[PDB]
């Protein structure tokens, strides 16, 4: 069922997430470790809910890797795994700061500790602004600034944004209670920078969105793959270079991101560099005590 | 009807704003202006859907007026009328900001500006994060800065803030997608400060938030009064001055709050105490959206 399958792909995220950060030492090229996490997803009996991220410093999210790149871990480096599983279209939804060949520091612990506190106060009955203000605050008291445009957000049956976000920040208005049975994401991200970040090139990942008319041929058929193949969770441009000769490939993504057929996201850094920390759990909520379906699995496996 | 009942909410808080702008002159008392206000409201059919706040410089919002209060506008004062209405529970949400006894300046250019990109990007199948987009670039292009913790909000009958937002900030996850019947506030906020709202006392408006058993035999009966007179949307400390002893008020909001019946909502105002502009319209989602707070328009296609 609903439950059954959601604390399923819980239990394989958790897995995969462990031996991503068993993996994630120097000199591990970038490529294979999202492979070999994708790969272990599905001989676990889950599929992706979405290409495995891993952004590195100034990086805080959209990176995944792609056939050619040649990037490698180094030590000290920042690496945020994030990774999702789905079950059915219940998703799982995971992440975590690395410091390559190293411990967490302050700015990583601050970020732990705002997921922490947010799921403390995380229940049936309570305003999302709580959980930004908990979020908030440990965040600055500990010395760093929150991302104010990266958040969690509510997760449905194959929809990774539900719509309802958990902001990082507090916002008076943020008056929507969570309700017993809602399922969502909470990921607070901590920097050194200003606490924004922007879109850059290249853009690694794709979200179908509608299906419009599309004149060109190469361009009409790689939506028609993309909306049976991946539905509207996101994908990969790595998912699809073996499809087409990557220029071609590049440009009918450009032609269906124009058509407004599919959205494009790029990678997203810190807008004055500053390095980035994340954590993130999915949770049920549930009247007090809610459920973290990527801790140790507590509800129906 | 449905969209009969709103067209005239929004046609009443039309006349109104536009009256509150010609009334907003040197020395006005803002405990008269409200007061003017919410009586031509009532005059014209309809009711307040919250008390009329009049937020003056670093003060971004929630300030309205109360029994007593002797502030008095200043020429050169950055004032920002906000005033909304309901027929019904279908609500109108407006606002714009004077520079009393001036003309609009670069700041107030900047929001008023934002809110026209925003409107004009808005129409069935868009995502939010495109009018957040719109809105941040032409407050940025013009050397302000957007405030990210204050924003638009979509209204549903006797719900001022039904839980989604409309950001004044680029937010890549905001994959909302509009959709025709869908009743949305845009609500551009910038400044020259640092970009972010803090709550400060004193609380003036207060809101319904849960049925929750109370004993206290005072507080009860202000409970009452206020789900049958002001139901689920904000009312101002001010509207109950006239019931009993400020003494018996204070402390009977205060065992409201502690009960979890009502929720106060704090003056808030700029981090760094800098000028806040703000302009709002309040549009109703179609193949290509409609503004609520204007005269009416033709068909055209
Ligand atoms: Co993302
Ligand atoms: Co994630
Ligand atoms: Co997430
Ligand atoms: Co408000
Ligand atoms: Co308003
Ligand atoms: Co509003």
């Amino acid at each position: 069922m609903d439950t059954e399958k959601l604390m399923k792909a819980g239990e394989i995220a958790k897995k995969v997430r462990e031996k991503a950060i068993k993996l994630a030492r120097p000199g591990m090229l970038l490529l294979e470790l999202a492979e070999s996490i994708e790969k272990m997803i599905m001989e676990l009996g889950g599929k992706p809910a979405f290409p495995v991220n891993l952004s590195i410093n100034e990086i805080a999210a959209h990176y995944t890797p792609y056939k050619g790149d040649t990037t490698v871990l180094k030590e000290g480096d920042y690496l945020k795994i994030d990774v999702g599983v789905h079950i059915d279209g219940f998703i799982a939804d995971t992440a975590v700061t690395v410091r390559v060949g190293m411990e967490e520091d302050e700015l990583m612990e601050a970020a732990k500790e705002a997921l922490n506190a947010a799921i403390s106060v995380a229940r049936a009955g309570v305003e999302i602004k709580e959980l930004g203000k908990a979020i908030e605050n440990e965040i600055r008291k500990r010395g760093f600034k929150p991302i104010v445009n990266l958040s969690g957000h509510k997760i449905e049956r194959y929809k990774l944004h539900a719509g309802i976000s958990i902001p990082n920040i507090y916002r008076p208005h943020d008056n929507y209670v969570l309700k017993e049975g809602d399922v969502f994401a909470i990921e607070p991200f901590a920097t050194i920078g200003a606490g924004q970040v922007i879109e850059v090139p290249p853009t690694l990942i794709y979200m179908y969105v509608r299906d419009v008319p599309v004149r060109v041929a190469q361009a009409r058929f790689l939506l028609a793959k993309i909306k049976r193949e991946y539905g509207t969770l996101p994908f990969a441009y790595r998912w699809l270079q073996n499809d087409m000769p990557e220029g071609q490939l590049k440009l009918a993504l450009k032609t269906l991101e124009k058509a407004g057929a599919i959205y494009g996201y790029p990678v997203l850094k810190e807008i004055r560099n500053g390095i980035v920390a994340q954590f993130e759990h999915t949770i049920i909520v549930e009247k007090d005590s809610v459920i973290v379906t990527q801790d140790m699995i507590n509800k129906s496996t």
